[PDB]
């Protein structure tokens, strides 16, 4: 009763444990159980470990333990010595069994290497450590350094070479992970069974040697072919993983966002909007001649019930339901702050200020309610620290609602706008006032005492209803008993004279189309000499002035970046980096980047009124396009997914085992290249739903356990269907998965002829339930006329059609039934069924069922499907002779025992599996397929009772299937039967399904420095999208062993993989990339990951580091961009990786930022004409400035979205 | 490891075994895919040795032979194989 | 092992015995009524008495003494008897 309590605290020794994260969880090693055992063994015994060899049998891990991060767990260990058997235990649960016993006679000739399957190759690439452990996490395994013991593998993974820091956990660990590295089987899969292992401590010993470095190894290899490990002295054989549910929580939640041009000054930004126009619309019914939910059609109803007209001012004023401060709440009144107008102005705020924190505070936020909005917005700026306050007039204002102000880090404050600020509010950075509902005490004083309470360059931000508009004129009939409210309502030129006269400046105007409007005034500053650098010349000479005028630190005057030659100009994304680094305060930026020629283009000299109006402004950011003056803002990208009118969507769970994620996805099948001979493209009119789909859509069932090469993303629902054949002939077919779908893509073999007689509808639940019960009874079972059967589950789908079989050779049966209903519908569809027939399959009696009624003979053929207990049962109801058809697979695959003593019996055990036709064998499938064609022709074959659920209700059909009172089959109506029995236009009704990237298979798709970290990955994952032809470029070319083993292995799946190394910098290498790439055939899309990088201050920047920034990105981005728009009529997408350093700026990479920008400016420029063209911005990649690394899994997630996505330039990251 | 090599991983169709104990257990797993198992032997069915039923995911077929039971039960099975013989 | 319900006696080292014993979660009585005699021979005017009964078990083999001796009566085919009962 051997007792370890394992304590992964760093004083513990078992601290090594923690490295074993798998799946981002830590986890017991599975060879921890099994060095516990050895040493509980050891200590039975009274010896030592090193000097007992051991062999362990029949492992078997029935769960996984799960080590807390603080506390510990105990696990006991008990051993048998007469059976050999040992069994270890978590809270008296079962964890692992097995049997263990001492190895009388160790064999060295055990432990040597087999036989090489490979002929040697002797190739010089291998994978070292770090690339070996990169694929791992790649799979989804996190080993921490104390479980890194693999110094180096082949390509294939079959021999390796292992470290030996004396810790058997770490060895055999290692080596479970090189019997993984080679398998091709995407995921997490993790150990269950292990035939046997065998481990001497003495030939342990002797393998061993050290290399030049004092480090011991020892080699590794890996035998598929005999399903064995050796490595050292151990030696593991007939190891078995099952895939892991891989599902992890809390997963990286990236912040989407789009990044577009934005003008200085907009009015009627919320025309777009309807429920405004509507409610304008009754507010000024309401009015004429002086009936809904909103606040102010409510106030206008009370002020005509109460009193047509002259209606007192109190009641108007002062009544229920009105005087409730929900002003605000009602839409007209804050259409403008839920716009992304507010967004637009407070980016552009937070820009403009030295400091990277910001002193904000609200004023008469009683009203306002700012506190509760401006704080949330600005949650997506990583390294932003704010200091927010709301004050009040009173406060006995806003004295509720304190939660609201606890949850942000929002201060109190009393300040009323009539007197000036206190000393503690001081010089603010940023001032929100919120006039529209909030009543201010004055425009004057308001004003003088703010300019004076907000720090010279700091920012005002004020939001009202202009007077002189129709709601403007609304509110003022209203609301006369409040003269506050009153004056803080002014024509917009009363409040452009009412900012002269208090010395403020306006930046910005947003106004909406019913007079709202958010002004954007910051307090001037003193006015210094500027300085004009140019920036439009190439080769980047004029940075050595540009260096040479931040150098004085002592001198402030500010420094005028201009760019008016070239509107792919990066100057904005330099910038960024810049303002990030010493001397940073006094950059700012003129660009002009007219996306039309026929657009005018302005002249900024000095002299020029246009630069002056800038210059007063004094923005960072000055971006003129096309006739406006703005800058580029970042906003949220809308969450809803993408959807598109489409003839060809399958059904899929967004989410693993939800079935409310069930939706229609865009098909792969929309290209249907492969239609040929072997194969041809049917339309679906009805499916059907098995108990396997509700296994996978329950997430009870992995992907992989389903037979056949799969995607790792993909969709395998349904295998049967009934439609219309690509000639309008109505078909019944059978499919390993897909088959939930509006069409699918078959071999005729698997296609049989719907009679005249039924209906598209009927004829959808006969293939699956008929053929397998036909090959099962007739081609394994081999039934014969008059014997006795057992068909478990009579009235399921499988059971109705084995009952049908029998009954037409005239066969005694015996069926088992969970309740009376169903008993009595079998009976009724059955007639040669008597009441003797029928047995409870929820308990085990049906064995002295059928035992009776067979004068204790028992029956002939099994059909069983049941569990553990009830197939224990159903054996021995078996005649001499017998026969046992097992179609279940719940006892197989836990791999349960079976007593071998039945088969004295002479009986007959079949593992009947129909999936095996569709990988293989198909020249026998042709028996079963004559077989149901027979029985349909001659009667024997009926189909079942079918209840329909429309496409939509997809869902609801999953769950009345999952709930099990179903009786006969369960199909999905897809599309309606027309009358017509053949019909030409088979064409799928048009659907709207999200939206997924797939790839013709004769399009040539180029990734520029396609070798590198992320280049592989994309490459990938454009490989599950079926690209067939792919170019990679690299200066270098292949070499290194991770991009050998993954060309190679995408070569062998049949994919013409081509490394061209010719430089997109250059003109003509582009050309002839292109060209390359046209050989293989029509370019369908070019991806531009290159990159080189020189970091450093620009200080020690110089010209030629920045050429070569530049030089695969810029200049790339240009050429590729002229040699496809004259080359590729055919290229539908035209994709850049930008980074996250440019639009939010990182320091000491201005060369980076500025190459990033300027390709951006490209992609801009390119969707004007309506080209294919996008940039991405990340922030940090993970698997290969205040935010995460990014996990390629959500990287590649994230990248489909945006391929959808319409916007020009969009960006994602993970905050810290 | 003989039958795993030179069959190249895949097994053999059909094992036609009558050892017993471990050697029994060896055999099984030399099966192929669709293979079948015909135990000729006697021992480890009288012990009522388990026998993991993992092997049956490959479809396959495990068959208890005993010539014997024509004798006890005259039937016209036997035919069959008089005739098989009687042609070779 | 109640992890996995399995007990074990062995001798000296040497197992003699093997199997799964557990608690009975839900007794139920029904389990205990005797089953219908597949021939009914109601009248059964002859039986063996203890005598005969282990008088015939002796002649094939067993020489079950007094304390063993439980069987009071069973009819000829000898599927139903009479036990005694002496809280063993
Ligand atoms: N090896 C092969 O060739 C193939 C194997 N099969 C096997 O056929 C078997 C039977 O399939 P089929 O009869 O069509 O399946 P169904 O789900 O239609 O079976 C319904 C019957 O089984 C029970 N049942 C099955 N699934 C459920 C459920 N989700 N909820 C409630 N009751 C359920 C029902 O109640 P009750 O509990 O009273 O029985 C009913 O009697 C499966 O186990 C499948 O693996 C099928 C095709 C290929
Ligand atoms: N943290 C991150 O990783 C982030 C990623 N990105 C973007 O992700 C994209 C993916 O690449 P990433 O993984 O970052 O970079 P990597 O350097 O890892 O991979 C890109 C590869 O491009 C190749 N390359 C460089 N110059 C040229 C050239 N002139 N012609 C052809 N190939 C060339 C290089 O291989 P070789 O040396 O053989 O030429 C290099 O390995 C980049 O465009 C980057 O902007 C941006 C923001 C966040």
């Amino acid at each position: 009763a051997a007792i370890y309590n394992i304590d992964t605290s760093s004083e513990s020794p078992d601290h090594y444990l923690v490295d074993h994260t798998l799946d981002g969880r830590v986890l017991f090693p599975a060879t921890g159980y099994l060095s516990i055992v050895w040493k509980t063994l050891a200590r039975a015994l009274g010896l030592g470990v090193e000097q007992l060899p051991v062999v362990f049998e029949d492992v078997v891990l029935h769960q996984a333990t799960i080590l807390p991060k603080t506390g510990t767990v105990s696990l006991e260990v008990r051993l048998l010595e007469a059976s050999r058997a040992f069994e270890v235990s978590e809270n008296g649960n079962l964890v692992v069994s097995g049997k263990v016993y001492q190895w009388d006679d160790p064999d060295p000739r055990l432990f040597d290497h087999p036989e090489s399957p490979t002929p040697n190759p002797t190739e010089p690439l291998f994978l070292a450590q770090a690339e070996v452990y990169k694929e791992l996490r790649l799979r989804g395994y996190d080993y921490g350094p104390h479980f890194q013991g693999i110094l180096e593998a082949s390509l294939e993974g079959d021999s390796g070479r292992l470290l030996w820091k004396d810790n058997w956990v770490s060895f055999m660990d290692t080596m479970l992970q090189m019997s993984i590295l080679g398998s091709a089987k995407h995921g997490l899969y993790l150990p269950t069974r292990v035939t046997a292992i065998h481990i001497d401590p003495a030939t342990h010993r002797q393998k061993l040697y050290t290399l030049q470095d004092k480090a011991q190894v020892a080699d590794v290899v890996v035998s598929r072919w005999l399903r064995v490990t050796v490595a050292g002295g151990v030696h593991i054989s007939g190891l078995h993983t099952e895939s892991a549910p891989r599902r992890q929580q809390e997963q990286q939640v990236p912040i989407l966002e789009k990044f577009c041009f934005t003008p200085h000054t907009e009015e009627g930004c919320l025309s777009e909007r309807a429920a405004l126009q509507e409610e304008l619309q009754l507010c000024k019914g309401l009015v004429q001649a002086l009936p809904s939910q909103q606040e102010l059609p409510r106030l206008l109803s009370a002020a005509c019930r109460l009193q047509l007209n002259g209606n007192l001012q109190l009641e108007l004023a002062q009544v229920l339901a009105q005087e409730r401060p929900k002003l605000p709440e009602d839409p007209l009144l804050s259409g403008l702050l839920d716009s992304p107008a507010l967004k637009a102005c407070l980016d552009t705020a937070v820009e403009n200020m030295p400091s990277l924190k910001m002193k904000v505070v609200e004023v008469l936020a009683g009203h306002g309610h700012l506190y509760s909005r401006i704080p949330g917005l600005l949650s997506p700026h990583p390294l932003l620290q704010l200091s927010y306050t709301a004050t009040d007039r009173h406060p006995q204002a806003l004295e509720a609602a304190q939660a609201e102000l606890q949850q942000h880090d929002v201060a109190q404050g009393q300040w009323d706008p009539a007197d000036p600020a206190p000393s503690a509010l001081g010089s603010a950075d940023l001032l929100v006032c919120n006039c529209a509902v909030a009543a201010l005490g004055d425009p004057a004083s308001a004003l003088s005492n703010m300019v004076a309470a907000l720090r010279e360059g700091g920012f005002l931000l004020l939001h009202t209803l202009l007077r002189g508009h129709p709601l403007g004129d609304i509110v003022a009939f209203l609301t006369s008993t409040e003269p506050q409210y009153g004056q803080g309502i002014l024509s917009q030129d009363a409040w452009e004279s009412l900012f002269s006269r208090v010395s403020l400046r306006l930046v910005g105007l947003k106004k909406s189309f019913y007079g709202s409007t958010l002004f954007l005034c910051r307090r001037p500053t003193p006015q210094d000499s500027p300085i004009f650098l140019p920036v439009d010349d190439t080769s980047f000479r004029w940075v050595e002035s540009l260096k040479g005028i931040l150098a004085d630190e002592d001198s402030s005057r500010p420094v005028w970046l201009k760019a008016i030659n070239c509107a792919t100009s990066g100057v904005v994304g330099l910038v960024n980096c810049l303002r990030r680094e010493p001397g940073g305060n006094r950059l700012r930026c003129v660009l002009l980047s007219n996306l039309s020629s026929t657009s005018h283009v302005p002249e900024v000299d000095p002299g020029s009124a246009e630069l002056q109006k800038v210059l007063q402004g004094d923005l960072v950011m000055n971006v003129y396009r096309d006739g406006a003056w703005g800058a580029f803002r970042h906003f949220l990208l809308e969450e809803d997914k993408p959807e598109e009118p489409t003839a060809h969507a399958f059904v899929s769970t967004l989410t693993r085992g939800d079935l409310s994620s069930i939706r229609w996805v865009c098909s792969s099948l929309r290209h249907a290249q492969p239609t040929c001979p072997g194969a041809q493209l049917c339309t679906v009119y009805y499916a059907s739903l098995n108990f396997r789909d509700i296994m996978l859509a329950t997430g009870k069932l992995s992907p992989d356990a389903i037979p056949g090469k799969w995607t790792s993303q993909d969709s395998l629902l349904g295998m049967e269907f009934s439609g219309r054949d690509a000639s309008g002939k109505r078909v019944m077919g059978l499919v390993p998965a897909k088959g939930l779908a509006t069409s699918v893509l078959l071999s005729p073999d698997f296609l049989w002829d719907v009679p005249s007689n039924w209906t598209l509808e009927e004829a959808a639940s006969v293939p699956v339930v008929y053929s397998t019960a036909y090959y099962a009874l007739v081609v394994r079972g081999r039934v014969r006329p008059g014997e006795t059967l057992l068909i478990h589950s009579g009235s399921g789908g499988v059971g109705q059609a084995a009952i049908a079989i029998a009954l037409s050779l005239g066969c005694r049966v015996f069926t088992t039934v969970g309740s009376a209903e169903k008993r009595a519908y079998l009976q009724a569809r059955f007639p040669q069924l008597d009441s003797t027939s029928f047995a409870n399959s929820r308990d085990t009696s049906f064995e002295q069922h059928v035992l009776w009624h067979t004068g204790g003979k028992g029956v002939d053929l099994v059909l069983n499907s049941l569990a553990e207990e009830k197939l224990q049962a159903s054996v021995r109801c078996l005649a001499t002779h017998g026969r046992f058809l097992e179609i279940g697979k719940f006892d197989l695959s836990q791999n349960h025992p079976l007593g071998m003593a039945i088969f004295l019996k002479n009986v007959t055990f079949h593992g009947v599996l129909l999936d095996a036709f569709f990988n293989e064998s198909s020249a026998d499938w042709r028996e079963v397929w004559a077989l149901v064609q027979a029985g349909i022709r001659d009667g024997v074959v009926r189909p079942l009772k079918c209840t329909v659920f429309h496409g939509a209700q997809v869902e609801d059909a999953f769950r009345y299937m999952a709930q099990g009172k179903h009786i006969g089959k369960v199909v999905v109506q897809v599309l309606a039967e027309e009358p017509e029995a053949v019909l030409k236009g088979a064409k799928p009704k048009l659907m709207s399904a999200i939206s997924k990237t797939f790839c013709p298979a004769h399009k040539s798709y180029i990734i520029a420095g396609g070798l590198g970290g992320f280049g592989l990955e994309l490459a990938q994952w454009l490989i599950q999208r079926g690209v067939q032809k792919l170019v990679l470029t690299s200066r270098s070319g292949i070499r290194t062993g991770y991009q050998a083993k993954q060309v190679r292995r995408w070569r062998r799946q049949g994919v013409q993989v081509q490394v061209s190394t010719s430089n997109i910098s250059s003109l003509e290498g582009a050309r002839g990339l292109i060209a390359e790439a046209a050989q293989l055939g029509p370019v369908g899309g070019v991806f531009n990951l290159a990159v080189v990088l020189r970091d450093g201050l620009l200080e020690n920047q110089t010209p030629e580091f920045f050429q070569d920034v530049c030089k695969p990105k810029y200049s790339g981005t240009l050429n590729l961009d002229r040699v496809t728009r004259e080359a590729c009529p055919e290229l539908d997408y035209f994709v850049v990786f930008s980074s996250v350093s440019c639009g939010r700026g990182n320091a000491g990479q201005s060369n980076y930022g500025f190459a990033n920008s300027a390709m951006e400016r490209i992609c801009e420029k390119r969707r004007h004409e309506g080209l294919p063209g996008l940039a991405v911005q990340w922030g940090a990649i993970g698997d290969v400035s205040g935010t995460l690394p990014q996990r390629m899994a959500s990287c590649l997630e994230v990248l489909d979205l945006f391929l959808n996505q319409p916007h020009m330039v969009l960006s994602s990251f993970v905050l810290a």
